[PDB]
């Protein structure tokens, strides 16, 4: 009485084929989660959602095989909008998600716990749908994120973390709009203080051998995003453009002083199950101290998903990695090899 | 047919505000668990319960984010009582729980895996309700706990653990009684052997710099508890008094040779959702070698919970920490700062 | 509509009694899992299964307390057979499982992540039931396993692991057949390349103090298995014989150049719940370099299970360990002490 509660998840039998040893092999994993709603009164509704990743590709004595992707509780007051708090998606992703639809790859001009660009600890999000019911299809969002800092130091918080996934106080906003038939447009902005260890950490160069500062200096990390989306007539066309400031990771050795990020995807849905997909993603870093302008990410993606029904599917995906081995990709530990994925997935 | 089985849990979007860096920030977490019953025959019933904590306030590459709070299987033979085994609550908590009702704080003159004072590995518990159906409201309990020891040494067990959470063989008993209207009284006693590493470990002083024995010497660890509870007329009044012997932790540097523990709470339930709450907790350690008598814990707590319904609530809680920085709180790593909590929680 | 989905698991309140400190004490744990089916069309069916182990015998600050036992997605095309991929049982276990029916012990002439002998990462399995519906009771299986390698080195994969649980490319096949009344016969074969760290790792001798190669040299690891099973008239008789080549572990210091493995079990099911059980298991290693022929495993097992119903049971099991302390069992860290188990288990 009153409460709805759904168990959901999937089991993904997955194998990667690649020349990069740290990528190649068995990638089997599963997801399980919970979605809940309670109607409090005719205007007010409470909700909660949890989503868990459980790796299955290592042993029963291996370590760190599970993690939480989402955990948030929330309130939705009809026409006034909604508010939720917890681990949830940064609002930049309200736009960039429109290109995150590849069978297995994609969605990686950005990472998780990467300021407000994806999933994020301690994020307070306000959302409004049809501009208070006055403008159908015109959604916007306002978000706040507290500092998630180091385990020690001046910038310690209880939930410490290495410098690549720390953040200071920040906010972000997003707007999406539906234009006539299926065509949607979106903008998103975010801004965060950085942390001492982000500005004061060093790293040791796989090429020279010497020690240097972690790429990126700055008091602030920033993203600007614009996106377009065609969805109708069994066509899916989408693109997104994002420009960032000390916000985009350069492998594991820091951030890019400036980076320009671009993703474009085209897909077609046959009504006998098959869903082919073509995509291009790049990330171009600027003024990265001793590395100057370099590609951070650059590939073409080709793949397809076969849907047996809403509970079962198979997919192949082929990442054609147009990066070259150099001192930047080596010193930053960015993979320059191709990958093939092959998946058979049960959903529930 | 025959079996009942309930999924239960909650998602708790929670943030702490504090000057103590190791406490402050995002504290989002979730609980999920299972409660089960099977009727074997008209007298005999089997049951099982599991309860899991999943942290959500750190990253997807962080470690140790989940843990089990309860896991026990059991048998209940009508009027003869019940028996269960596994990870479950030490019976001291049958009384001290009556003060563990604060919105977020409280319940911490004692810890988990802290002999029979709270949740505990390998605990065999016998419970009897209305004294075999002869005295309505008069419950008692008998409990046994095997040694949970070190990872190495003379006192090794399979499930080793640091000295602050080891225990030797022990037992405990508890009695509660309902007096007329809502007024309940309770007593509880426990006794355990200690372990070699508890008596033979050293620690390094954050103030002097030198090495010393871990506070507390003794073959035995002991607790005596008395408690009172008023529940009726939308009032909740409760208090509990506990005296311990090498059983109460002194931060992370050992145990208190003697400690006197006191908790008192008053709450009021308005029938429009709001539930204000006032509380006082102290822990006073005695004869702690080079530290003598010191406060181990001392605060006032002020907070409130708003229940939208049985599935949704919001709460604020304010811990006013009356401890002062000194060599004891510093050398033992006890927090002396205030904390505010702010939570929005979905239950299912 | 279309999808079946079952939550399943058990809570096992369990205690071990033993002179081996690393074995003795509380062993409480739980299992939880998911089994799913979707009918795609009248011939074709998709399925998925996940099964999770959650330890409960250590603290809430302990590490590595959970792990995945099974995670696989699959397809079943009526008379043509089935195919599944993920973490699943190596097909050798299609036969050796017939002796894995002891109340608590047994099933340990082999381990998990032990080539195709038990549960295994990245295993692709084809199964066929009544030989395409032509021969009732005659099942066979074909299986493939990709390399699961080191975290570094020439044999790195993404899901690295210590040498005792690495494997190279391998395959395995199995056949079972039902003979008239309850009597079944089975054969199974497997073959895998080994890995550099399996052939190139050293270890330090608990008896001498000096360094030596990890037992077992060889390009290939191999198993041959035959098994018999009587099931009917409330009798359970089963035996299995397996001969292995650099495939059977010698504690933690390597593999046995050759090992001959034997298990035999007899049980009786009274229809008032009780199920007594008697068993013998040995593992005899050959030509193990400086250790020559030694017993790797040798015990008698005596125990019983009481079933209150399909959801509740109690069991005792007594492992009489006929191994002697020597340089082999010490240098390999194999336990030579007896064990008693005592369990009360709730299933759902």
């Amino acid at each position: 009485d009153g409460n709805k509660l759904d168990l959901y998840g999937k089991i993904d039998g997955l194998h990667y084929f690649s020349s990069d040893d740290s990528v190649d092999g068995d990638q089997t994993y599963m997801r399980i989660g919970v979605k809940g709603e309670t109607q409090i009164n005719d205007q007010l509704t409470g909700y909660g959602q949890w989503e868990y990743n459980v790796q299955a590709n290592n042993t029963e004595s291996s370590s760190d095989q599970a993690w939480t992707r989402l955990a948030f509780a929330g309130l939705k007051f009809g026409d006034a909008g909604s508010f939720d708090y917890g681990r949830n998606y940064g609002v930049v992703y309200d736009v960039t998600s429109w290109t995150d639809v590849l069978p297995e790859f994609g969605g990686d001009t950005y990472g998780s716990d990467n300021f407000l660009q994806s999933r994020a600890n301690g994020v307070a999000t306000y959302r409004n749908s049809d501009f208070f019911g006055l403008v159908d299809g015109l959604n916007f969002a306002l978000q706040y994120q507290g500092k998630n800092g180091s385990v020690s130091g001046e910038d310690q918080t209880n939930n410490g973390r290495d410098f690549q996934k720390q953040n200071g106080e920040g906010f972000g906003t997003s707007v999406t709009y539906d234009i006539w038939d299926g065509i949607s447009a979106g903008f998103a902005y975010s801004s965060s203080k950085r942390t001492d260890e982000q500005n004061n950490s060093t790293f040791v160069s796989k090429t020279d051998g010497g020690r240097y500062g972690v790429l990126g200096e700055g008091d602030h990390a920033e993203t600007y995003t614009g996106g377009l989306k065609y969805d109708a007539n069994n066509i899916y066309l989408a693109t997104q453009y994002t420009q960032t400031y000390n916000a985009t990771r350069t492998g594991n050795i820091g951030f890019a002083n400036k980076a320009q990020n671009f993703e474009v995807v085209a897909q077609y849905q046959f009504d006998f199950g098959l869903r082919p997909s073509v995509a291009y993603l790049q990330s171009k870093g600027k003024d990265m101290g001793r590395y100057g302008d370099q590609d951070i990410l650059k590939y073409v993606d080709l793949g397809a998903t076969y849907y047996f029904n809403k509970n079962m599917s198979t997919y192949v995906d082929y990442k054609i990695n147009l990066l070259d081995d150099n001192k930047f990709t080596k010193d930053a530990s960015i993979s320059t090899d191709n990958v093939v994925a092959l998946g058979l997935v049960y959903q529930f």
